[PDB]
DNA sequence: ACGTCG
DNA sequence: ACGTCG
């Protein structure tokens, strides 16, 4: 849920 | 993830 | 259940 | 020369 590299 | 030159 | 740049 | 999460 975090999106720092993916944002899922 | 680190931004030391890109910051992704 | 998700992976990234100069 | 450096790693970023709910
Ligand atoms: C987002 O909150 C979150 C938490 N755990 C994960 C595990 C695997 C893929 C994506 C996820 N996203
Ligand atoms: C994004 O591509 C990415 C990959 N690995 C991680 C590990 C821990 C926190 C955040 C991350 N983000
Ligand atoms: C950030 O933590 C991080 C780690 N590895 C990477 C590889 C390629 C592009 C960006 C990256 N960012
Ligand atoms: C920033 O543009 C950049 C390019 N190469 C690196 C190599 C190692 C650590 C940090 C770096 N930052
Ligand atoms: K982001
Ligand atoms: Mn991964
Ligand atoms: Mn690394």
């Amino acid at each position: 849920x975090a999106x720092v590299x993916a944002x899922v």
